[PDB]
């Protein structure tokens, strides 16, 4: 009812349309991404520093780590959002890398679309500290961005892309959408 076909429109860019949306694959180095919203895949307590959250978190800078800090001991939060600092983006949305990824994932859809926001970058969510399984991540990412577009909620947001740190996940991610396409 929703997916086009599989196809690679740049090198080591693997894209397909669900519903109005275009998602996206590739590995690379998520810091150098340019979106509306990255993504951080974090601990609970919005300060862990190892793995993507290093990156994030080293390059976004020190004002952004104080933002989550903040907000962190203000109420119990199931994800929390900050400004860019020195990441190319409007904000940060920091997702904790434990918990249901379909969940996370509609979360941070519905408040892209708050913002009248069109380009979302994430990575693949868990499967770092948190050591979630990468096919598991991959179906509950697609399957989020399934029930968004089915629902009509798909209004501003037209690109979503996932940056994969390792090869390996990226190989995982491509064979779920082929699984998908029409
Ligand atoms: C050995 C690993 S796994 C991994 N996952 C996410 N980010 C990373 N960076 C860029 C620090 C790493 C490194 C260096
Ligand atoms: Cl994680
Ligand atoms: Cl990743």
């Amino acid at each position: 009812m929703f997916y086009g076909t599989v196809s690679s429109p740049d090198s080591g860019v693997y894209e397909m349309k669900i519903g109005s949306i275009i998602f996206q694959v590739a590995s690379g180095d998520i810091t150098k991404e340019e979106a509306d919203v990255i993504v951080n895949s974090t601990s609970n307590s919005f300060n862990l520093k190892a793995g993507v959250s290093k990156a994030i978190l080293e390059c976004a800078g020190q004002n952004v780590e104080r933002e989550c800090s903040q907000q962190a001991q203000q109420r119990k939060n199931d994800y929390i959002i900050t400004g860019g600092g020195f990441l190319r983006c409007k904000n940060i949305i920091h997702v904790i890398g434990g918990n249901d990824v379909k969940s996370s994932v509609s979360s941070v859809l519905q408040e892209c679309e708050k913002k009248n926001y069109s380009s979302i970058c994430l990575p693949a969510i868990g499967t770092g500290n948190a050591k979630q399984h990468p096919d598991k991540v991959a179906e509950a990412i697609i399957d989020a961005i399934e029930d968004f577009v089915q629902k009509g909620s798909a209004q501003s947001v037209k690109k979503v892309k996932v940056v994969i740190f390792l090869p390996q996940v990226l190989d995982v991610f491509y064979a779920n959408m082929k699984k998908r396409e029409g």
